[PDB]
């Protein structure tokens, strides 16, 4: 099922904010930077693609 959990932290006036949602095993991450995310990863596992098929 999917977990709804976040966390913040105002530090040197930055509230920073992570989105944490488990589901299927898929944690993702959503950090705030100066009140705009600017982080998005699984589990901490950047994804996007993969043109080399290797």
């Amino acid at each position: 099922f999917k977990s709804i959990s976040a966390s913040t932290k105002m530090v040197n006036g930055r509230k920073i904010t992570t989105k944490r949602i488990v589901e299927n095993g898929q944690e993702r991450v959503e950090v705030e930077e100066d009140g705009q995310l600017k982080s998005l990863t699984i589990n901490g596992k950047e994804q996007l693609l993969r043109l080399d098929n290797k």
